């Protein structure tokens, strides 16, 4: 399963406006590298990975010229080093959530002005094309979204009035959505992410006060369990996985725009901070790929 050469790609992001930085972070060097600037800037964006590819879905144009929820999916290439568009989904996805099945894209939930997504769509990226699937149980903005098994989960965010604890897992031979065990945080905006058998909840925003804790959900026992937590409480925060640990990028703590990156070890149970991003930010979408040309 582990190839070299993989990077961490972020793209977008928040910090007085929406930003259009794409940035592949190396673990094995540490390094940095800039790369093609996304053709619209966007926060509150989901990036994902089909076929090598690197996709950014979603999110909101927030600059002194207006605030606008994005229906864009793009498509960026390290081949390349260019973005391509692809066909948008059926509505604006602002704060969104994103995971692949079958190199298929979910996209979950979001918002778009007042409105609370429940609703779920699906992309098929060998037909450039869009269609709804059944919506979830909860409308969720800032959700959490991970795939493990060929299971689809939504994890936490806001419904519009309470942010959530709750989660559900979307089952795509039934096409149906079902509630799972309850987290025993509420968490609107964590990093939500796959390590082995658990789908993990890092940070988030509980209503009051960014998170610094911690928990997973093991599909198995259908428990939630807290971990190690992070250093730097945060949410809007972009999360991934890399070499079997967590990478947790940027976020918002209440007071400043972050740009530590804390690495999380399941072998040890510990936060480390590995590097520092080019500038604080939140929002952003995060996703691992081969390194570009
Ligand atoms: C991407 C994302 C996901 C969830 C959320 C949720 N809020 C937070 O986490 C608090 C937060 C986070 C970032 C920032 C601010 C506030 C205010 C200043 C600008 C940056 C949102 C649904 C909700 O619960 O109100 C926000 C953004």
């Amino acid at each position: 399963a582990p190839k070299v050469g993989r990077l961490i790609y972020t793209a977008g992001g928040y910090f007085r406006q929406s930003l259009s930085y794409l940035e592949a972070y190396n673990p094995s060097d540490g390094t940095w590298l800039r790369l093609a600037d996304l053709q619209v800037p966007r926060s509150g964006l989901a990036g994902c990975v089909v076929g090598g590819l690197l996709y950014a879905v979603g999110g909101r144009n927030n600059s002194p010229d207006g605030n606008t929820d994005s229906s864009a999916l793009d498509c960026y290439n390290p081949m390349t080093n260019q973005w391509s568009p692809c066909a948008p989904m059926s509505v604006p996805r602002n704060r969104i959530g994103v995971g692949v099945i079958d190199g298929h894209i979910y996209a979950v939930g979001g918002s778009h002005g007042c409105i609370h997504h429940n609703s779920v769509e699906r992309y098929e990226p060998e037909r450039d094309e869009w269609h709804l699937v059944a919506p979830m149980l909860t409308r969720r903005i800032g959700v959490g979204v991970a795939v493990l098994n060929r299971l689809l989960y939504a994890v936490g965010g806001f419904d519009g009035t309470n942010r959530l604890n709750s989660a559900e897992c979307y089952y795509p031979e039934r096409n149906e959505w079902r509630m799972i065990t309850a987290m025993n945080t509420i968490r609107s905006g964590a990093g939500v992410c796959v390590l082995h058998n658990c789908i993990y909840a890092a940070g988030g925003y509980d209503g009051q006060d960014q998170l610094n804790s911690v928990e997973r959900y093991d599909v198995e026992t259908e428990t939630w369990t807290f971990v190690a937590p992070m250093k730097h409480r945060r949410s809007a925060l972009g999360i991934t996985v890399h070499q079997g640990r967590i990478y947790v990028l940027g976020g918002y703590d209440g007071h400043t725009f972050l740009d530590s990156v804390e690495c999380y070890d399941p072998d040890t149970d510990t936060w480390s901070e590995v590097t520092r991003m080019t500038s604080g930010r939140s929002g952003v979408g995060v996703a691992v790929t081969m390194e570009p040309c």
